[PDB]
């Protein structure tokens, strides 16, 4: 048995974490894992070709463009590979999810609410007037899970007294630190009126981009509360800095579920024809400098 695990962004430690747990599944269940990075449609196509050359019987993929769904499905079928998605759900030409592809991702809207609640609570601890705070929304709205994460955060912040008029959309060219850094700088330039800011994106990587941009403009840790999603090494790098940064916290996700449980679901689908769960939406909890080590250890991460 051989299973492919194809990821859009190998330089995001979340996917490295999925891979590490998928490797644990491989050793445990006695299958061979083939790890492939595919940050573009061209590289997805070659990844699936490689997996077929190696006689893999299944592939789990977080595609770089969810609209590649139909092509991915057609090739996997041609090559006799069962197909499962992780993180980013594959969709058809009208943006409807592929009904025959089992998926595991996060409960994105609820996770976003947690981001906004975390931010609101820290702002309150600092005595900030929420009605006067700039709300930097790093946006990559073309991807549903990203849109839902930021919508939840905004909704939680408005529920806590942050002003709709102070929500500054910062649309990203790419959903990565570079994209966020550039989008944040554009937003800060237009909104020099705010003294205090909060920021968030789709993940730790994007969030940190805004924190770095703020630092370059004299918006440091006292004037910035930013909370990410993943709780992997980008969050941990901020938490380990000798001087705390404006990256205040992150919603810790569980890459054992996304890496180990998906791989087992695939294994059992291949070997026993067990119907995979069609949709699993996972949960998270807030980590900050104060609890990150404990929280991660209590998940075995
Ligand atoms: O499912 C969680 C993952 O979702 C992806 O869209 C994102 O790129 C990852 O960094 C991680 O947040």
């Amino acid at each position: 048995v051989k299973i492919g695990f194809v990821v859009k962004q190998p330089d995001d430690p979340w996917f490295q974490d999925e891979w590490r747990f998928a490797e644990q599944a491989a050793k445990d269940k006695h299958f061979t894992l083939v790890k492939i990075a595919a940050p573009s449609g061209e590289k997805v196509s070659t990844a699936l070709d490689s997996l077929a050359a190696q006689k893999a019987q299944g592939v789990i993929i977080c595609a770089p463009d969810v609209k590649l769904g139909p092509g991915i499905a057609a090739k996997a079928k041609r090559y006799g590979m069962k197909l499962m998605s992780v993180d980013d759900q594959l969709v058809d030409g009208r943006g409807a999810p592929l009904a025959d592809v089992p998926h595991m991702g996060i409960s994105a809207y609820r996770i976003g609410r947690q981001v906004g609640d975390a931010i609101a609570a820290e702002a309150k601890r600092r005595g900030w007037n929420p009605a006067e705070v700039g709300v930097l929304r790093l946006a990559y709205d073309q991807l549903p899970t990203a849109r839902e994460r930021t919508t939840g955060a905004v909704d939680a912040l408005k529920a806590a007294g942050f002003a709709a008029a102070n929500v500054v959309d910062a649309p990203e060219m790419t959903a990565d630190t570079e994209g966020a850094f550039n989008a944040a700088n554009i937003a800060f330039t237009k909104h020099r009126n705010f003294r205090h800011w909060v920021a968030f994106g789709s993940n730790d990587d994007t969030t940190v981009g805004a924190v770095r941009a703020g630092e370059g403009r004299g918006i440091g840790t006292d004037d910035m509360i930013a909370v990410g999603i993943n709780g992997s090494q980008v969050a941990l790098n901020e938490f380990a800095k000798p001087k705390p940064t404006g990256f205040f916290g992150s919603i810790l996700l569980n890459p054992r579920l996304h890496g180990y449980d998906t791989s087992v679901n695939m294994y059992d689908w291949i070997t026993q024809n067990r119907t995979p769960p069609p949709l699993v939406l996972t949960s998270g909890t807030l980590i900050t400098r104060a609890n990150e080590k404990t929280a991660r250890a209590q998940l075995g991460l």
